[PDB]
This record gives C-alpha cells, sequence and structure tokens, in this order.
C-alpha cells in the first residue's frame, strides 16, 4: 500500500502542530478527532492544514486554510468541532470541520502529494526534521506548561 | 450508506482496534499497519470483530484467518499491512499483507444487511451505551498493562 510521505495535521492554539495522519502510515486512511475552542465565546475556528514533522507549524508547510464560523457563544473548550482528515485511494486529502451542535461544516480538498512535491523535496523536509529532533522533543514536552503573559 | 457498526481487529490482549468506525460512509477502504507481538513470531491471527465495545470478547466475531510465513525478526519489526474494504454492495474484504515478502491472505464477509437486522444493530448500540463508562476505563489503561513473573 502507498504511504503518506509526510505527517498531516492542524495548527492548534499557540502555533502547535497537531498531526492527525503520521508520516509512513498507509493510505487510504480516514482519521477523526474532536477539537474545540480556546477562548470563551469564540465564534469560529480557523482550520489551517499543515504538512511536515516539526513541532511548531511555522516550521511546517501550510497546504490550505478555511474558517468554520457561526459557533454559538459558549465557554472555552465546550464546543465540539469534529475534524476529519480523509486520504482516499487516489491520495487526495479532504479535511472537514463540523460543529456537532448545528451540523454546520466546511471543508477543503488538497491534491495528493505526488501532484505537489517531488521525492527529493520530501527527503529534504525529513532530513531537516531529523536535524532538529532534539529541539522539537523539548517543545513537545513543554506544550502543556505554557504560561500567560504579564498584564502590565 | 454507512457502516452501522464499527469493524476492526483484535490486537494483543483482547483489545478492539477499529479500522472502520460506526456511521462511516461506505463504500470505503481503510488501511493500517499492524505488527507482531513476540520475537520471531512466524504468523499473525487476524480476527475480524464488529461492535462498539473496548474488548473483543464483548463484540461479535465475523471471521478469522492466519497470515503465516513471517520471516524471523524482533517483535514489532514486521510490517503487516491490513486493509478493510467495503464495496458498493456493502461486501467487506479484509486483507493482511506481509510487506517484505508480499504474501497476503484475505477473507470476504457478507454485507451487513445480509447478516443483521436493524433491531439487532440497535440492540448492540444500546448495550454499548450502557457500558460506555466501564469501557472508558479499559481504553484509558490499555497502554499501562503490566506483565507478571513466569515461575
Amino acid at each position: 500500500s502507498d504511504v503518506a510521505p509526510l505527517s498531516l495535521g492542524l495548527e492548534t492554539a499557540g502555533g502547535v502542530m497537531t498531526a492527525l495522519i503520521k508520516r509512513n502510515s498507509t493510505i487510504p486512511t480516514k482519521q477523526t478527532q474532536i477539537f474545540t475552542t480556546y477562548s470563551d465565546n469564540q465564534p469560529g475556528v480557523l482550520i489551517q492544514v499543515y504538512e511536515g514533522e516539526r513541532a511548531m507549524t511555522k516550521d511546517n508547510n501550510l497546504l490550505g486554510r478555511f474558517e468554520l464560523s457561526g459557533i454559538p457563544p459558549a465557554p472555552r473548550g465546550v464546543p465540539q468541532i469534529e475534524v476529519t482528515f480523509d486520504i482516499d485511494a487516489n491520495g487526495i486529502l479532504n479535511v472537514t470541520a463540523t460543529d456537532k451542535s448545528t451540523g454546520k461544516a466546511n471543508k477543503i480538498t488538497i491534491t495528493n502529494d505526488k501532484g505537489r512535491l517531488s521525492k527529493e523535496e520530501i527527503e529534504r523536509m525529513v532530513q531537516e526534521a531529523e536535524k532538529y529532533k532534539a529541539e522539537d522533543e523539548v517543545q513537545r514536552e513543554r506544550v502543556s506548561y505554557r504560561l500567560p503573559n504579564v498584564h502590565g
């Protein structure tokens, strides 16, 4: 079976890479995960699809983005935003986000990797992630321990 | 159409590992790499289960087959590619392939309307809801199972 040559996921709050499909997983595959809001009364979510192995999305590659708006006001972390990453038998990626309370959804289709990147480009991205593995492992260990800024 | 119940394999320790989740649209093809539990394990037992519960003993066995001839290797090294394919008629084909040799085996399982009534499906769903809290414990500690001494 074919494999995903690079990990695929979303940006979560604070610039964090949250992979839903890992590099070298076989495709086709459909992965679903419930996400939520970061702030009280948050009226929408921004869905930013990133590809790569690094811990922070600034070091990965943005493949597409869309908004799911119209989230009813609610305390942070209460809305259920179901996100699906579906890679079909042709390698095409469909990313859907659905507000479970209303059913309202949005989605984007992203071309399969062989239509976007050469094998040598992929190999270079992997080599760079290997170079920065120690740094990225520290970042992953600190995601649960981020402190807010001073108020002045 | 949708899969009315989740479909997957038994993994080490009696665990339900779903590849197609309940209410997934069909037709669909889902793939997942599995591996061996023991050093030099020469074959894998592929046990296809249907249902929502955390442990396969509480789900229903739909079929099983073996993939033998796995070359000796340390535990977890063989790449056993598993495919669950549901076609436009709802027929389920489950294949397991040893990536290094190409050797595969497969079983075909009747589409759900040829096996189960709507009432049977609803009863399985209702029973799983009753035991969701109990099953949530098993899911939370599956990564934290300890061995015992041998003698």
